[PDB]
């Protein structure tokens, strides 16, 4: 069901967030090589929930499930701004400037807290 499929979504997430948290100890450590490591990991990730998420919403417009469409439509704005955020990182990490890294990765990391009510209230609309 389009239940299943957003709990499988969702666990996806949280490997992001499992990872991040790593990556963040990894970069406070100054292991540069490790953190390499875990953006391509994280890049991955969000690729594959985003795609889950899209097939998701597209499922819930399909059904005509209205609440559903207009939450995962907020929900999907609000993860482009955490993509835009972890591209920023990616790049700032790629030009080593620690400070814009620090800067984008505490953003992600509020951008993702404040998002999640509304990751709960899909699950239930669904
Ligand atoms: O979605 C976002 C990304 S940037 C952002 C920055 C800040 C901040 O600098 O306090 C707070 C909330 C925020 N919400």
């Amino acid at each position: 069901s389009v239940k299943s499929e957003y709990a499988e979504a969702a666990a996806v997430g949280q490997e992001a967030v499992a990872v991040f948290n790593t990556m963040k100890a990894a970069f406070q450590n100054g292991d540069k090589e490790a953190v390499a490591q875990y953006l391509a990991r994280l890049a991955s990730l969000y690729t594959r929930h985003e795609e889950l998420l899209n097939r998701i919403l597209e499922k819930a417009r399909r059904e005509g499930n209205k609440e559903a469409v207009t939450l995962m439509n907020e929900f999907t704005a609000t993860f482009q701004t955490g993509k835009s955020i972890f591209n920023a990182m990616v790049a700032a990490f790629k030009n080593g400037d620690d400070d814009s890294f620090e800067s984008y990765l505490q953003a992600l990391e509020k951008v993702t807290a404040k998002g999640e009510t509304l990751a709960d209230q899909i699950a239930k609309a669904l």
